[PDB]
């Protein structure tokens, strides 16, 4: 055959997603079972949305989960650079070869290169799991390969980098199956061998919808912060679309590798029941030594939360070393115990309060960098646009973030617990307060886009 | 002034190791240490374990550890050694016997074939308003005797106080104190004079409670032909209500404030301010600053009040003057040392499904006094007046435990529930709230073992205060029952 080589190719656009870890697990397990290697390629082709910080978050998140790669942006490799943004020169020449070869045309002076697509026939793709995929060529668009800025699109860079990095198997979400005919065609146009394709079912919520941050948290780093062990999380993800022989519910990475058979992957959309993940974490915690449990609690508290920042926040308010527990306890909880009645709506109407927390969630979600200043500018700008006094605007945030009406300055608190935990606590607060109906929620999303950029 | 001293200055703290180390012992130790260092002299420690039934080896280590934590240190003592070792009175029994006999030979002490409890009956005897070869023969017969000191029947005693001037006490008010007991071991009064003379103590600062005993000590120094040390009687620390410092309102144990999060520097700063004020009225100062500007005459004689709230505020001032980095390290060090985390992890493991739950289950281990209300204890099965009775007896029984070990806590509480014929499940219901602040928590008896003796007792007495306590009359009945109870161990 040929040396097996798999990959995870995360687009560093936003929070590190559990789904990205789901795919990363099944690519690493597949490779190792076949004596191959697992590499990581950062796909930062969306220049405006891809951030250097978001790249470091994903590498840190997967390393924490226990995944590792033989070649990548950090470790290096014979196929460096491993960021697509630093491969811009490579893609341009191949796109020009597609123009000379009679396989691409320009569409409008500013120009974009587009691929030629057959006008009649079918595309037959072999999926390792679903069998055979047939797609009419007429339902395949003439996708843009090189943009006006000279930078690549996803479809061009994936084919060039997979071929140059000698990828032999690609496992990715079934969302990318409609793009597969484009990929076969590009490999033919370049005279290259297309890797074998296995499309994976997409993780779902309990309501059978697609996994959404709305219904259940979706960030890898949130589960770190909430107290989930990385060994438990990876165990749960390997159990989602897949079952080990004999239906073992708790297993290690090495156990998954040895008995790994791609055909055991179910096609139903796996449901990410956070409660079942929590129980499994309980099993991992109870099978630990008391010494190990102690050391794991201390490490979980020394790394995620910054203690020098917690000390500075509580110093004005503690008169005894024993007060630290009552003033800094919420920094180490997951979701403070709150009730609807706690939001006294004495300054703001309850319907107002919901609108403040929803808009604050979305605005804080898209922050380029999680700094106390960016939090302050965003929340001050939001209170400015609606003409509410800031102290009255922040009243709900004391309840949602700290679980009490009195605490250290809530904005430094949000900076300390982090982006993932702040948003998890805001979304929880909306749910306790009943949320807003589908009709009201869409209207509020409209205003969110009409809002200014509170940081420009 | 240091130069106007006849002899090298030497002070002392002489704690009786008969329970938890009390803040008062730290107060006195501070002013003897500061006085000595100010005069170029030395501070020593002598353990006064003459009450054998009440003195514990554990209690001796408790005081030495407590004073070292507070920042006190001594040039000579049971641990460091010294030219006048041993520094435990229990190991100086030989010395006291001979000096007690010398007082018999000089005719300054007499033998009484009474025994100390019989003597108390003799002194209580009713009498009208207006009023030895045989003893040696009784010594041959082996009858038990106690040596007693002779006291003049008429006249006055003038005691020189460094602060009060001259204190005059009619000799009629001075009893013929026992110097040697039936066992041949010393009493406090004989051992103090003999040891102070032998350890070359030049100044003695001690509570004003000992002022009535001063005439006796002056008399013994005369009988031995020894120079009496100068006496400076210190005002006694008081409660906010102006009573003598009592455990009811606030804990009196040095180690409780360590466990509660008071820094040692803040506690010594507060104690240095109680009867005394630095020049220029600095409210916050270090030990060395106190030494440099120390003047014995600045000690006020009004009873200082030990306001726990003011101690807490001063501790806050110490916390704010720390760098954020130092405050971090001090909080962590305070939590790693006293409580062992391996036991807390053991306790929460059966109950936590997330690492984040650890904070909610183990928070009470690091709190000082959990937030409690009367209503928290009452939706249970037991009447409040019962609950109060359970907590008071549990406090006293757990206080007198020889060792703080989970089995001893278990035997004590199980026997108490047996004597009341209350089921253990209902008997422990109040202790869950008093120790953890909730109806559901880790097993409370392991919890009490972990937080320690001081914190367990502080939280139980607090539980009594919120529940209103028991009246003075109700409390007397309960103390009677406490002694009538069997040994639950
Ligand atoms: N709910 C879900 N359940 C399960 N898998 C899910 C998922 N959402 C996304 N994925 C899958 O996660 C992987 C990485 O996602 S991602 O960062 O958005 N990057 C991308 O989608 C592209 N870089 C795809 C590259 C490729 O695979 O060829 C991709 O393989 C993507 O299909
Ligand atoms: N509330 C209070 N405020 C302030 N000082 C107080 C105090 N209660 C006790 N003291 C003082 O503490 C010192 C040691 O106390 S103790 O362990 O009971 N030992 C004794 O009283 C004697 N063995 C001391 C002998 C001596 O000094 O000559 C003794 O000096 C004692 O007077």
């Amino acid at each position: 055959t040929r040396p097996v080589r798999t990959r995870i190719a995360p687009s560093p656009t936003g929070f590190p997603h559990v789904g990205t870890a789901y795919i990363a697990l099944f690519n690493l397990v597949f490779a190792k079972s076949m004596g191959g290697e697992f590499i990581l390629r950062i796909e930062d082709t969306d220049q405006v949305r891809s951030t250097k910080q978001s790249e470091q978050m994903i590498l840190d998140a997967l390393k924490w989960a226990g995944l590792s790669w033989a070649e990548g942006p950090d470790v290096g490799g014979p196929h460096a650079p491993y960021r697509q943004s630093e491969r811009a020169d490579i893609y341009k020449k191949y796109a020009e070869k597609l123009l000379d070869d009679g396989h691409a045309f320009r569409c409008f002076k500013p120009f974009v290169i587009r691929m030629r697509v057959p006008s009649s026939g079918v595309c037959t793709i072999k999926d390792m799991l679903r069998g055979e995929v047939v797609i009419p060529w007429e339902q395949v668009d003439m996708q843009v390969l090189l943009k006006t800025d000279g930078l690549p699109t996803y479809h061009l860079a994936n084919v060039v980098d997979d071929h140059l990095m000698q990828i032999t198997h690609v496992l990715r979400g079934e969302e990318w199956l409609p793009s597969a005919p484009k990929h076969q065609l590009l490999y033919e146009y370049f005279g290259w061998q297309m890797p074998e394709l296995c499309h994976m079912p997409l993780l779902r919520n309990p309501d059978k919808s697609k996994l959404s941050k709305r219904k259940n948290p979706t960030s890898i780093t949130y589960y770190r912060d909430a107290g989930i062990l990385p060994e438990a999380l990876m165990n749960y993800l390997g159990r989602m679309g897949y079952s080990l022989p004999n239906e073992q519910e708790k297993f290690t990475l090495d156990e998954m590798i040895q008995s790994f058979d791609i055909q055991r992957i179910s096609l139903g959309g796996p449901v990410f029941d956070i409660e079942k993940l929590y129980w499994l974490n309980g099993e991992y915690l109870r099978t630990l030594s008391v010494d190990d449990l102690k050391n794991k609690i201390l490490a979980w508290a020394s790394d995620d939360t910054k203690l020098t920042a917690i000390a500075r926040a509580i110093q004005p308010r503690i008169n005894l070393l024993s007060d630290a527990i009552n003033w800094a306890g919420f920094y180490f909880q997951n979701l403070p115990a709150i009730t609807a009645e706690d939001f006294a709506h004495k300054s703001l109407d309850n319907e107002q309060i919901l609108e403040i927390l929803y808009l604050a969630t979305w605005q804080l979600e898209n922050l380029p960098i999680w700094s106390e200043e960016n939090i302050y500018q965003t929340l001050k700008g939001l209170a400015a646009h609606f003409d509410i006094k800031l102290k009255d605007f922040m009243q709900p945030f004391f309840v949602a973030i700290a679980g009490s009406t009195s605490s250290t300055p809530v904005m430094n608190s949000m900076y300390i617990i982090g982006a993932d935990m702040t948003l998890a606590r805001l979304r929880h607060a909306c749910e306790i307060l009943g949320g807003l109906g589908k009709k009201k929620l869409k209207k509020l999303e409209e205003k969110n886009k009409s809002l200014p950029n509170f940081l420009a």
